[PDB]
């Protein structure tokens, strides 16, 4: 894709169900000035890890602290997403969330990020962390079966952070 | 580069520093039947997170429980590496270590992984996980300031493989 370490990330515009409940049509440049995780994940109404989403989300407070926004997403379309948010914990649902969920049906945003799954056109389980001023500080991504650690993401927000003051 | 998840790990073969201080050619292909951990650093007596190289040694022993090998590499030569095993700790060297550390001079392997630095001729902090079937599986890559997680790593090796066991 066209993510290096230390350039600009790539911008996208995209419609995303908003924490409370709505579409709103944003990009990731509005997040100027806050650190960014952005993060994708294969499908909606996944088997497979969906709890991570859950975690990022429990624990946005976490986040705010540093400043820093996340965001989750997938290929699914924004219908998807809103159903799975207005599905209750209870019933294998997200329910209701503290972070934006982006959608990404050209697939294109996935290509960008250089974690598309061309053989499948879903996303491997890529997350970005993106500093206040655009540039991209760091890559990860997993094959599909493993999932991601929030305290791993705090960890290198807090350093990436920290080594900003020097 | 040519680091793509789900496809075979670019091979290398490189001169390495190995636990017993001497120099072998060694091949990532070598290590087929292990899961393999094989990550970059910027250059050797660098003052920026040198303990992440200390740490992935010091805690050797959890790696081999998985029946996986570290791999460490820089952009620097053999003697360099070499150079900073036989400084003492105390003096701001890595001291003896459990795992080779591969030298990548024409910069072809941190190119192949995707993490040359081209303004700089250095690697950025990669990371990746490649299975006992040499497919990669995890891509990390930091900026050059900040350092990797030895449970991180482990977290990752080991819930690969039990995937890898059973869905
Ligand atoms: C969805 C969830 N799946 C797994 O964690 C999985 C298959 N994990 C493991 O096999 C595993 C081995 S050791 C370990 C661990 C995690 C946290 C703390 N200590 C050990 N997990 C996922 O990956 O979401 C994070």
């Amino acid at each position: 894709g066209n993510a290096k370490i230390g350039h600009p990330a790539p911008n996208f515009k995209a419609t995303a169900v908003m924490p409370d409940g709505q579409f709103k049509d944003i990009s990731l440049s509005d997040y100027k000035g806050k650190y960014v995780v952005f993060f994708f994940y294969p499908l909606d109404f996944t088997f497979v890890c969906p709890t991570e989403i859950i975690a990022f989300s429990d624990r946005a407070e976490e986040f705010k602290k540093l400043n820093s926004q996340v965001i989750g997403a997938s290929v699914d379309s924004h219908f998807s997403h809103l159903a799975w948010v207005n599905t209750p914990k209870k019933q294998g649902g997200l329910g209701p969330m503290n972070i934006p969920l982006v959608s990404d049906p050209k697939r294109t945003i996935a290509q960008d990020y250089g974690v598309l799954k061309a053989d499948e056109g879903i996303s491997f389980r890529g997350l970005f962390i993106i500093d206040d001023k655009g540039i991209l500080r760091q890559i990860t991504v997993n094959d599909l079966p493993v999932g991601r650690s929030v305290d791993e993401t705090l960890r290198l927000v807090q350093a990436f952070q920290f080594t900003d003051k020097h």
